[PDB]
């Protein structure tokens, strides 16, 4: 009875490298617009980032950045990428380590092997409305293991005004005292769209490029395994979203391995 | 004999590459800076980067109406639909330019976001006969078209002050309390663009992604049409005149020369 309509032919407004579709095949929920879509971190009130490109440590590298004297690689123990922009296999996927990237300061030229992140969006990306958890986002090609996804952008906020921010559906905290959050609810990419799976498909590594200011890494999305065309992309929200959230609605992502739907919980405030 | 010294000076930061050659001299590709694409800074500047700061258009079309508040910011958009300045822009006394920006309504490629975009010209460092390095178009361009940007480290008028090299700086003109551009330790291809008393470029302060008006950014474009093979050039100033004309004199070679030795000498001896 019901037809996939295309609701936009891209919703990053020609920013990113690609453009990126929106569809709907299941319902009548036009293009989502409540918010601003922005391709690079935004602020509102000043975060004060350090910039001094004199903080910033950089390599003396004068060839492509794989030898193991890359100073930039030597801050993440080594450089992770492999020579298509790929995590290595043995990259730490639970506990990822900070990236840092070359930057302006490095010697090296702009195409050197350590600037994947930096580059942008490569992998075609659609929009899409799911069955049960409003819009999502899909492949429209297989995407190898350890490849970049997109990176989480958004509104960078304190601690203190994430405390009283109306809508909390849309923080991401920057791990590292005085900390702060991204929150795309106003000002977010493709990424803002992004389902919690308790079977997830990326995680989320923090990544130093044009600064080391080390309160506001840059959250990159990298694939865990081989996804499929047409898979959904999600990752694990964690603890701190499903503590605050599950009394108001439960889990759908519909895994076998699903630990935050209405019956996880049940089975679980039983087995206590 | 001329000799391809350096593939790209910018190791492939600007949109095209921009080859070192020379033909004059055994001088080696300069090496005594950094060469970065967009401006950086050392002490902190404090740049206002709020979004919400942004005077921003809601045009759902390519911002080419006079109805985008962008180009009203600057009486009309003053680029034509190749990007190019209006044959009317004011090339004396040139208004200040806002471009669209992250909290525009309108898409990344609308009419008005010519700087943003980046080099689009075919450039070369090359040797001059006279004046160091200098910089010369390798095609035609027409009048009015967006070459490069001034980037460098951005200081404060104290700190220029002390600056020991006084040959990079490009004050930004601005209200009260002012900045320049230092090219010296950071900078682009546009460092090397030597004075000319007959120019071909004219500055440009733009506004991009930010509009702190401390902090415009400084676009060249061309003030008449350019054949390949020519030098670039653009005005200094008598600010730099006054302090650099008892070290050295233009060599520009204009018969419009206005700070040649003789030049010089032929105003002290009307005294
Ligand atoms: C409240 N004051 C604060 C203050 C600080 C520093 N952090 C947070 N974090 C936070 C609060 C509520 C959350 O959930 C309702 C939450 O979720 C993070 C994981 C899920 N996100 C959803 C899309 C991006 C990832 C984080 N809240
Ligand atoms: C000393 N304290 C300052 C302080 C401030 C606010 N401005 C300046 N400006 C300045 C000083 C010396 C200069 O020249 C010897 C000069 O040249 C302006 C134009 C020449 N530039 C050369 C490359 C780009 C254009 C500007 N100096
Ligand atoms: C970052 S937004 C994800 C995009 C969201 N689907 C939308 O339509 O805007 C997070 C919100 O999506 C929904 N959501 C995400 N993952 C979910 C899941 N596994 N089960 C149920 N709802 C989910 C909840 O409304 C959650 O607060
Ligand atoms: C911003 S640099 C331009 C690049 C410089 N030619 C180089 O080789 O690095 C300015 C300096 O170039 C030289 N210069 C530029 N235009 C000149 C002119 N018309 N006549 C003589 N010297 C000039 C002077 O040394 C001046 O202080
Ligand atoms: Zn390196
Ligand atoms: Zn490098
Ligand atoms: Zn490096
Ligand atoms: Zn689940
Ligand atoms: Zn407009
Ligand atoms: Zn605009
Ligand atoms: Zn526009
Ligand atoms: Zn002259």
């Amino acid at each position: 009875i019901r037809t996939e309509k295309i609701i936009c032919r891209d919703v990053a407004r020609g920013y990113e490298n690609v453009p990126i579709p929106c569809v709907n095949g299941v319902d009548g929920e036009p293009c989502p617009e409540d918010y601003k879509y922005i391709s690079e971190n935004c602020e509102t009130s000043t975060m004060n980032i350090d910039r001094n490109i004199t903080h910033l440590q950089h390599c003396t590298c004068v060839d492509d950045c794989s030898s193991s004297n890359c100073l930039c690689g030597q801050l993440s123990i080594r450089c992770w990428y492999d020579k298509d922009g790929r995590l290595l296999q043995e990259f730490n996927k639970i506990e990822p380590p900070l990236i840092f990237e070359c930057n302006q300061a490095c010697s090296c030229w702009r195409n050197c092997k350590n600037r994947v992140v930096q580059s942008g969006i490569k992998v075609r990306l659609q929009l899409y409305r799911t069955a049960k958890m409003g819009w999502g986002v899909r492949a429209l090609q297989t995407i190898p293991q350890g490849t970049f996804i997109c990176e989480y952008v958004g509104e960078l906020i304190s601690d203190a005004e994430a405390d009283v921010r109306e809508d909390d559906s849309y923080l991401f905290d920057l791990d590292n005292g005085e900390v702060y959050c991204i929150d795309a609810r106003y000002y977010g990419n493709i990424s803002r769209f992004i389902n919690h799976l308790c079977d997830p498909n990326i995680i989320p590594v923090r990544v130093f490029m044009l600064h080391q200011d080390l309160r506001f890494p840059r959250i990159a999305f990298f694939s865990s395994r081989d996804i499929r065309t047409g898979e959904e992309l999600g990752f694990d929200y964690g603890d701190r979203f499903w503590d605050i959230k599950s009394k108001y609605f439960t889990c759908q992502c519909g895994s076998e391995k699903c630990k935050h739907s209405a019956e996880a919980i049940a089975l679980e405030q039983s087995r206590l």
